[PDB]
């Protein structure tokens, strides 16, 4: 619906950058574009999730799980077994960074759970994809 123009275009690109850990970084920005066909080739790479006229929506994803992972990596369920990542312990008192998948706690292994119950101290990307790995293994 957008146009090819020659005076600018002011557009509110939210970039997120969605790492392996579920925290995703969002980036704001807002750059003015004459053609929007140069700015769609600009981010062509990047997943566009919307675009409405003025603000464009795109993410762009690495097998990462952040710098800040490699700090907290603290992967917490919640009781339903959410595969949730929390920075710290995955408490109410906490927030959960996103939601992955849900599974039996009872059908999980007893100390896995209880692993995930006060979340893992530290995860590395290959350990995270491992974890949750086993997590989907589970799948209910």
């Amino acid at each position: 619906a957008e146009v090819e123009h020659y005076e600018p275009l002011q557009v509110h690109v939210q970039l997120e950058k969605v790492y392996l850990d579920g925290d995703v970084s969002i980036e704001h920005k807002h750059e003015k574009v004459f053609s929007m066909d140069d700015f769609w080739a600009a981010y062509a790479g990047w997943t566009l999730v919307e675009q409405k006229k003025g603000y464009v929506l795109f993410r762009k994803q690495m097998d990462d799980i952040s710098p800040l992972s490699k700090v907290n990596g603290y992967i917490g369920v919640s009781d339903n077994g959410v595969i949730s990542t929390f920075h710290g312990r995955p408490e109410p008192a906490s927030e959960p960074i996103q939601s992955f998948f849900q599974i039996d706690l009872e059908r999980l292994e007893s100390h896995m759970q209880k692993n995930l119950l006060k979340g893992i101290p530290f995860r590395t990307k290959a350990e995270f994809e491992d974890v949750i790995e086993h997590m989907k293994t589970y799948s209910g």
